[PDB]
């Protein structure tokens, strides 16, 4: 699979961003914080030692001014018609994709608002189109997303 | 409502230990581990700043023998008949219960095996009766139970 373009609705730093994606990503940038916060959604979305934690009211756009923050993942899952990868890549997932013929896979990131509670409550749904968002079968405390990616960070 | 029992089926050192429960509890003796490790029994079950953690190797009988950890709480969830605390302590959950006249209630922990993912992945199930016991639904990080109990820790 291949990597297509990623959405962050609302964080930290970010109000409307919009990066197309790839496999081998480089980013570079005067703005430090802003490289360290897009690896930190990429650390919400894909990791599990991250996603515990929950969000913290200091982790919004304006600290009380839309709670709402969405992270949006596009898969392309596919492949090519002469290799049979697409049923392997597949089958990890039964009920998301509800027709065979469908080219691109959705993972995303929903918040609940921290008004009440002071607590973030991160929710993760899948599915192979934006409506009808269904949400990632976790039936301990280890979703079925876990068991698909790993994720393996490096930092001196 | 008043606890009535605690069973540890299997714990870093418990092997079968049944201890009967009540409110106002006191705890003393001689070995301060059995102590310590009751109390982290207690915030495994009932706190979830320990139990998003999970289970580690360490934290069994012997290393590789006995990899099932069952913590079984019971509740006495009916009251007198001249109070009307018992419908407002039952409608906190309503799919647990079968019969309206039912008279304890459990809760109970399970711990998956530690041999593949080097993981504990806890599994927490109430039920009124100890038999067909159901899961806990967590829709996001927090299951009903967080709701339910609210557990301050106080340690100078």
């Amino acid at each position: 699979m291949k990597f297509s373009n990623i959405t962050i609705k609302n964080f930290r730093n970010f109000e409307k961003v919009n990066i197309n994606l790839d496999n081998k990503n480089v980013i570079f940038g005067m703005n430090d914080i802003g490289k360290t916060n897009f690896l930190y959604a990429l650390r919400f979305l894909l990791d599990k030692e991250i996603r515990k934690f929950g969000f913290n009211k200091s982790d919004y756009h304006k600290h009380d001014t839309s709670k709402k923050i969405e992270i949006i993942l596009t898969l392309d899952l596919s492949n090519y018609e002469k290799d049979e990868d697409t049923k392997k890549l597949i089958s990890v997932v039964k009920g998301a994709r509800t027709s065979a013929n469908a080219d691109v896979f959705y993972i995303a990131l929903e918040s609940k608002y921290d008004d009440k509670e002071l607590y973030g409550n991160i929710i993760l749904k899948w599915g192979s189109e934006l409506d009808n968002l269904i949400d990632i079968p976790g039936r301990g405390n280890i979703n079925a997303l876990d068991n698909v990616f790993k994720v393996i960070y490096i930092n001196p």
